[PDB]
C-alpha cells in the first residue's frame, strides 16, 4: 500500500518574518496519521493550532494565510508547496510569529528542511483526492479549473503590462513528481517590483523583502539577470504558489489544474468550490504502489 509519510526527526531553522523583518523560529516535527500539515502558534499561551486546510484560509492580499479567530498564520504557500512536492501527509509546524520565514523566497530551503529531516513511512494509507468532474471558477477575465486527469499537470498563463514582460505572456506547465517539483519549481522567485516594494516600506511592511528573497524590478526590467534561476521564473513562482494552496485540500490530488492570471485569492476560490462540489472528487487510496500515478522521493 502507498503509505502515509511524516517527517523522521524533529528539525529547525529560523529566518525573517517577509513584513516584521524580525527572526521567527520554524520548527517542523513529525506528526501522527491522519493529522495532515498543523500550524502552531507557540508564542502564544495556550498553544493556538490552525490545521492547512481551504476552510480556515483568511481573505488577504498576495500570500495565502490561514485564520482562527483573531490569530494568523501568513506565508504558508511555499513551506507548504515544499510539504506537497516531497509526499509529506502529516507534520506540525510550529512559529514564534504570524509568519513563516520567508527564506530565499522559493520552497528551496524547506526542500532541504524536509529532505535533511528525512520522509518516514506511518502504517496508514495515504489517501489521494481524485477530480472526478472539471470544475471552474471565474473573476473577471482570471480563469481556475480543475479537469479529470490521470497524474498532477498544474499549468499556469499569466499576462501583465509591465515592461519586465516584453509585450508577451508567460506560461508553463509541470507534470508533478518530487523529482520534477525540486528541478523545475522549486527555487523559483517571484518579481519584487521596486514601485511596489517602496510602497511597503514607506508604512513600515515588507521589511524582510529584499533581492535576497525576490528578483527585484525596475519600471522596465530585472535589475540583476545574474540573479535568475530559471526561464519564464515568474509564473514558474506561479506554479510553486499553486501547488502549495492546492496542499490545503489535506492531501495529494490527481487530475489538472489550469490557472489564467489567477493567484491565491482564485486558487482557494478554485478549492473551496471543488470541497463543496462532493461528486466532482473522491477519496482513493492504492493497495499496490506500482498502480499509482505520482512518482514521490522515495525515503
Ligand atoms: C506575485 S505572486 O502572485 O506571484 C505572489 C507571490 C507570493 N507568493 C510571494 O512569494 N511573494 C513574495 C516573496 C518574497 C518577497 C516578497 O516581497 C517583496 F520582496 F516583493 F516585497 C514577496
Ligand atoms: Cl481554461
Ligand atoms: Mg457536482
Ligand atoms: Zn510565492
Amino acid at each position: 500500500m502507498i503509505k502515509q509519510r511524516t517527517l523522521k526527526n524533529i528539525i529547525r531553522a529560523t529566518g525573517v518574518g517577509l513584513h516584521s523583518g524580525e527572526k521567527v523560529y520554524l520548527t517542523l516535527k513529525p506528526a501522527p496519521v491522519d493529522t495532515g500539515i498543523v500550524f502552531s502558534r507557540t508564542d502564544l499561551d495556550p498553544v493556538v493550532e490552525i490545521p492547512a486546510r481551504a476552510e480556515n484560509v483568511g481573505e488577504t492580499t498576495m500570500s495565502t494565510t490561514l485564520v482562527k479567530g483573531d490569530v494568523k498564520v501568513d506565508t504558508v504557500e511555499h513551506l507548504l508547496s515544499a510539504m506537497a512536492g516531497l509526499g509529506i501527509d502529516n507534520a506540525y509546524v510550529e512559529l514564534s510569529a504570524s509568519e513563516v520565514p520567508i527564506m530565499d523566497g522559493s520552497a528551496g530551503p524547506f526542500v532541504f528542511l524536509i529532505q535533511s529531516a528525512g520522509l518516514q513511512e506511518q502504517e496508514a494509507a495515504k489517501k489521494f483526492i481524485r477530480i472526478k468532474r472539471e470544475v471552474s471558477v471565474e473573476e473577471g477575465d482570471k480563469r481556475a479549473v480543475f479537469v479529470p486527469f490521470d497524474g498532477f499537470k498544474v499549468s499556469f498563463e499569466i499576462d501583465f503590462d509591465h515592461p519586465v514582460f516584453r509585450g508577451r505572456t508567460q506560461q508553463a506547465s509541470v507534470d508533478f513528481s518530487s523529482t520534477s517539483f525540486v528541478k523545475e519549481v522549486s527555487r523559483a522567485r517571484t518579481f519584487g517590483f521596486m514601485r511596489d516594494i517602496e510602497y511597503l516600506r514607506s508604512q513600515n511592511l515588507a521589511l524582510g523583502g529584499s533581492v535576497e528573497n525576490a528578483i527585484v524590478v525596475d519600471e522596465n526590467r530585472v535589475l540583476n539577470e545574474d540573479g535568475l534561476r530559471y526561464e519564464d521564473e515568474f509564473v514558474k513562482h506561479k506554479i510553486l504558489d499553486a501547488i502549495g494552496d492546492l496542499y490545503l485540500l489535506g492531501n495529494s490530488l490527481i487530475g489538472e489544474f489550469r490557472g489564467f492570471k489567477s493567484g491565491h485569492a482564485l486558487n482557494n476560490q478554485l478549492l473551496r468550490t471543488l470541497i463543496a462540489d462532493k461528486d466532482a472528487w473522491e477519496v482513493v487510496t492504492f493497495e499496490d504502489a506500482r498502480t499509482a500515478p505520482i512518482s514521490y522521493m522515495r525515503p
